[PDB]
């Protein structure tokens, strides 16, 4: 396979890179498990892609595969001015070097802007234990939970980012909530801010506390108002309403399984490593541990489609009355968004006739980790036909029926960084359209109930608003249409108003067809105030049979709209999000929209996505990326409980052949089916593959629930 | 479920019993429709006639009496000085004793314009152009190798678009000529001809002008002259009668991985978790019922969940496709499906192909344009299917190696669906139906584009496809009426949004928070809701009820559109009188039992002065504060021809309709009471507990051998 080139690291290959970096006594490498930050720790390894023009010469011009190697992200605390740098780590097999990637002179943040870590949340529950003891007794009175001693009554807390008011601050508010059975569902009116910037966790202190909307400045001070009477408190088998434990019942009710898929001839499409076959579609794919699921080197007949379609980075933008509700801009990316790839429940997660994937992921971990069932790839019948057409007689028969049975591929994954799952897939036709899909469940963020909450969320529950959002998603769509260099138009339709040829006393006002070429980066960066044209085209200068371009056709599913305003703060680290589309000319600086570092320093972020258009290149004929942005505005309701559903809550966008094929291109399928009438006998059902009936069952379900090194 | 009766179509039976008692009355000097003259009396549709809402609701929900069934009645009055329509009530039923008026239209002096064509008229319009085009019949032999005389298996063919003139009163029609061969939709000779087909002797019929290959000749004997003279640049078509033609569904070509194998199918072992009977619903959370009107298409009637009404009705009201063109038959097109039947050409779904092999299929009977009612097999199907992806699901993590637990609801959803095939499209029309009460209305779009002869001109106009074939530019835009009745028929309509606020930062003074803040919005008059293309359209479009859930929040159900339509005509400008509805995607209005259709089957041939025109509904902006409210969708699509559009265009990417959500509605997620919810629990030092409240199936079922029968008939 020369999809190799684009596959995540093996156990082995992680294994090799931390060995060596292991290897190197003056890194003073210390395990992610260690309980200090001031320590150096390997935080991420994952592959590192080779250049794209040392990548297509091997794909196709026959030369050598390029050279292998890893991402290693190492965090530096155990020194005077610590910092995180990463480094190219390689070769693979057999690693040697280890080089220093994208210095940033004059940052002085890298420390402040790393993602949190297990160690570290350790180190904030026993600041919390420490700095809340005065609070037992209200703790006791208030919620029956507390942190000391508590066993099946403790508290939690929920972090929200990012974590201060500017770059190289990590102050964070804590959600406290009762740790139960969905306890994303619980807070108990209590937010406090802890300042975890010092590498010496003794230096951590609790500077601001918030209880049922008033400021108390230390929980000293809460604990002596609640003593002398001076606080406004609020005191907090069917299942919990945070369970998904059934209740209620329908009018109707059903007792019994609902249809399932049966592939009793095997799967349809052939999976080698990370390469997948399907009809008339090739391609690979990985998992990017750091940002999520990619196809790569997309082709269909046998012409690449698209070199890279991959996720960015998912965004959940909130408002509240509460501190922490205000604070939250959660920027998934700087929580592994590709390294929490949980276990695919068959039969529910993908269909019981799924094939299913592990992958590894070293993710803030002491050793490689195995993720049994992270990815799925299925075919599925869409209940719809491809294509259908009665062709009626109009004197009580026909001349034919034709239909083609709907199946689509789906590959996906899922990201459950904490409360919320996303479910992703890539989903692949027979006729050469292809679709991008992000499906939203789990649990909402949400806060303590006070009536001013209500002019930022909904009240869910007795003690629960959720906050208003939005979901934003970025995608690097890097179509490389019948090849490297492309240009992009739209069409619209326009009116004109003329003379009626054949009643010249008369006027026809009819449609024409309108089209828009772009020669500048700037033109083809679309606004959410812009009219976004109905047909968006990426095109080959090649021309199909009948003397039209060979083009694919980018259609955007979304309810996204500005949400920050530009230029604003944290806006800094969202720039993309000003664009439903931009388009770019392709260059090695600009791989990623997004990073890990974005969500804790998002006022001066490594990647500022506007800046990719600064120089307003010529786009003519030259190697273009798309860059999409997708989302909705959440204003929870009641039915979010216990969690959001998927219905209606999904967003992505299409890729279709315009004018690429010179007819449908699924028309090779054998699946086909004409039904034709015959003098004086039965009709002549005309296959091309026998009829099925065929049934067979599934492995019975299993589920683990760990994942572990191996 | 016999309550539902009152929202059924009109049985076989019904339909005879019409039929026989208007035949009774020899004074209206009835023929049969299949009589070859347009000179005659002629019943044109009979199909059920709703009772009035206020009638029914006392029914459904009072204890009262059944209102009265009757049946509409169209009777096309051509045996006369002054021909027209006239439309009549017949009933009781059973044992139908009345005809009583409907819809009158007083002053109106188009209505035998208006009408429909026929079958009979088809033919009349087949026999003028044989005679008409004899002068041609060389210039076919020589540039076609087809005819319209002494034809057998070489013979020519046309496909009239419509509007039929310029005017109100006008029935003047462009026909494209076509060869008759497989897919024959995408055959245009080059030829097309305008035929004045007014007069109720076809013997008046003539063809007034003649369009061939990019120039006008006037008369086919101009033509005839011109091109005997040497005079006319002609294109030679080659012969179309071992490869597949281009037009055809056959296979061609071979996929780079061979598929030797069918690929996965649904079993339904324990047969459906829906219970239809008649035409009653219940699924889990839902109740309806529905009906497939033989004029406008496919209805869900009374829709319930969890025991409460949400919907009074959901229906399609017409279907467009508005087109440009070179050719003059392309830039005459303007099609509105309620004109053809839109609700009578539900042609027989194949099962395994159309509905899964697992769905239930249902026959129906349509009086449409026939000599007796007649039969239509598998009309309608419905079924449920896994959606592939799970309703909710969550992973509970430890964040230390292992979790708390895993919980998911497999995807499942009840599909109502029929299909119109008036010519050479084909849509689906779905109802869907979440076990949470999320209900989804679906149009997907397949079957053969309108095409028209290849010239460099037609470019301007849409995209050549075959050596000879344009792909016309043309708008599909579809109306639905959403007549909710959240709770109950008294509501309200507000829409919510997202603005910034900008506020000192109460923990750190020096600093700024500027953040999400919801804003509602309310609305008490018809034209604060009546949203406009240009009028940006709120997130949040909801239909509330007074009454509040435990929480505080009123009641309400939201509607999310699907759609890429825009405002395709100038507002005011002659035909778009027709279609003033597509100025709208969103418009709510109060509801009037005048007001239940926002088109009809004349709009197609007299879309200057029709019958319904949608904006008038609007016109006196009316109080919607605690009242019934209709709310009324447009969903479409431009659709700009592409290569891979033929032979057909194809599903994928080509649907659009929209979502009613429930929002505050039920005090928490209503598919909780599904018993198919799997929570997975960690035991220390033990497998997994993994708990159900409904046995694993494994179970195996077959479906019946496919078959099909294409033929629709009395019976
Ligand atoms: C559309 O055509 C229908 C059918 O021809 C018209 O209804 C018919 O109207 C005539 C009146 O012209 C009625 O005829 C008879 O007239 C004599 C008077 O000489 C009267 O004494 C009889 O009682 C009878 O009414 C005829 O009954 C009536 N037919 C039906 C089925 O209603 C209709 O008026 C035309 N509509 C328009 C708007 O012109
Ligand atoms: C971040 O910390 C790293 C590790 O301490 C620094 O990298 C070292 O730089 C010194 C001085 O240039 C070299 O002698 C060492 O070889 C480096 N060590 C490694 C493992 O690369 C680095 O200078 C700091 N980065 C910044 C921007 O200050
Ligand atoms: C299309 O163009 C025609 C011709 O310019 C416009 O018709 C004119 O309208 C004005 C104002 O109503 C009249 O006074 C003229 O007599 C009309 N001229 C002719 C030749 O008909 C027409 O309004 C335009 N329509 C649209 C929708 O733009
Ligand atoms: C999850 O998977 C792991 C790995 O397969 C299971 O651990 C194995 O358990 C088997 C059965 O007892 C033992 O024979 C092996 O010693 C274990 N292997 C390893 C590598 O640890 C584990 O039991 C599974 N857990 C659950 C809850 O099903
Ligand atoms: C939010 O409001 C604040 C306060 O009015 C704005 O901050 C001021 O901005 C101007 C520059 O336009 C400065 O001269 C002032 O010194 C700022 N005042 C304070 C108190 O900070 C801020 O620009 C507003 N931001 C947005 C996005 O509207
Ligand atoms: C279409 O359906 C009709 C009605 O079932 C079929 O007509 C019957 O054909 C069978 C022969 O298999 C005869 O026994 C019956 O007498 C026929 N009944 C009627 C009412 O005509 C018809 O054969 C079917 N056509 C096709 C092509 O399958
Ligand atoms: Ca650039
Ligand atoms: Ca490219
Ligand atoms: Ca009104
Ligand atoms: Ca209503
Ligand atoms: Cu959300
Ligand atoms: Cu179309």
């Amino acid at each position: 396979r020369k999809a190799g080139v684009f596959s995540d690291l093996s156990n082995q290959e992680l294994k090799a890179v931390h060995s060596f970096l292991w290897s190197k006594k003056e890194l003073r490498l210390q395990p992610s498990s260690t309980t200090t930050m001031a320590k150096n720790t390997v935080f991420l390894i994952e592959m590192l892609l080779p250049k794209k023009y040392h990548v297509l010469r091997f794909l196709d011009k026959g030369e050598r595969h390029p050279v292998r190697e890893a991402r290693a992200v190492i965090f530096f605390g155990d020194q005077e001015h610590p910092n995180v740098t990463e480094f190219a780590v390689g070769p693979l097999p057999g690693p040697c070097y280890m080089r220093a990637l994208s210095p940033r002179p004059g940052y002085q943040s890298s420390w402040a802007s790393r993602p949190i870590s297990t160690a570290e949340y350790a180190l904030l529950y026993h600041t919390l234990q420490e700095a809340t003891k005065p609070l037992h007794q209200f703790f006791l009175n208030t919620t029956g939970f507390s942190f000391q001693d508590c066993h099946d009554r403790c508290l939690a807390f929920t972090d929200v980012a990012p974590r201060g008011v500017a770059s190289g601050q990590r102050r964070s508010w804590l959600i406290i909530q009762r740790y139960v059975e969905g306890y994303f569902l619980h807070p108990t009116g209590l937010e406090l801010l802890v300042d975890h910037g010092s590498t010496d966790a003794g230096h951590w202190a609790v500077e601001q506390v918030w209880y049922n909307g008033k400021f108390y400045g230390s929980p000293e001070e809460l604990a002596r108002k609640y003593a002398d009477g001076e606080v406004d408190v609020v005191v907090l088998e069917p299942p919990l309403f945070s369970s998904h434990k059934p209740r209620g019942d329908f009018p109707s009710p059903i007792h019994v399984s609902g249809p399932r898929l049966v592939q009793p001839h095997g799967p349809r499409f052939r999976l080698e490593g990370n390469a997948v076959l399907y009809g008339g579609w090739s391609f690979a794919f990985r998992l990017r541990s750091s940002s999520g699921l990619q196809v790569l080197n997309v082709h269909f007949g046998g012409e690449r489609i698209a070199y890279e379609v991959s996720v960015q980075e998912a965004v959940a933008l909130y408002g509240g009355h509460t501190p922490a509700g205000m604070q939250t801009k959660y920027l998934d990316v700087g929580w592994g968004l590709g390294s929490v790839t949980h276990e695919l429940a068959p039969g529910i997660d993908c269909p019981e006739t799924a094939t299913f994937l592990d992958t590894f992921h070293y993710y803030d971990a002491d050793d490689p980790v195995h993720y049994p069932r992270a990815l799925c790839l299925f075919e599925m019948p869409t209940g719809v036909p491809l294509r259908r057409h009665f062709n009626s007689n109009f004197k009580g028969g026909f001349n034919f029926y034709a239909g083609l049975k709907g199946q689509v591929l789906v590959l996906r994954t899922t990201s459950t960084v904490y409360n919320y799952d996303y479910i992703w897939d890539f989903i692949f036709y027979p006729n050469g359209v292809m679709e991008a899909k992000m499906h939203a469940t789990g649990y909402v963020h949400a806060t303590f109930y006070t009536p001013e909450g209500l002019r930022h969320g909904t009240r869910l529950h007795t003690h629960l608003i959720g906050n208003i959002h939005t979901h934003l998603v970025h995608y690097r769509v890097d179509l490389d249409v019948a090849g490297t260099k492309n240009s992009f138009q739209t069409l619209q339709m326009k009116l004109e108003n003329i003379t009626n040829p054949w009643s010249p006393r008369h006027r026809v006002v009819q449609p024409t067809l309108e089209q828009t070429q772009y020669s500048w980066e700037r033109q083809a960066a679309f606004r959410f105030k812009r009219k976004l044209p109905k047909y968006l085209l990426f095109t080959s200068p090649q021309e199909n049979p009948w003397g039209h371009k060979r083009s694919y056709r980018l259609q955007i599913h979304s309810m996204a709209d500005q949400v920050l305003p530009p230029g604003w703060q944290e806006e800094q680290a969202i720039t993309w999000a000003r664009y439903p589309l931009a388009v770019t000319k392709y260059r090695e600086s600009e791989l990623c929209s997004s990073s890990i570092y974005h969500q804790n320093d998002p006022w001066d972020p490594p990647v500022v996505f506007e800046q990719f258009l600064h120089n307003n290149e010529n786009i003519e004929n030259e190697d273009l990326v798309a860059w999409v942005t997708v989302g909705f505005l959440h204003i929870p309701h009641s039915e979010d409980i216990p969690n959001t559903a998927t219905p209606g809550n999904s967003v992505g966008f299409l890729l279709r052949p315009f004018n690429f094929f010179p007819e449908d291109p699924s028309l090779a399928s054998r699946d086909t089916v004409i039904v034709w009438p015959r003098d004086n006998g039965p009709n002549y059902v005309q296959r091309w593959i026998p009829e099925d009936r065929d049934c067979s069952m599934p492995p019975p379900f299993s589920y683990n629930g760990t994942y572990r090194p191996v």
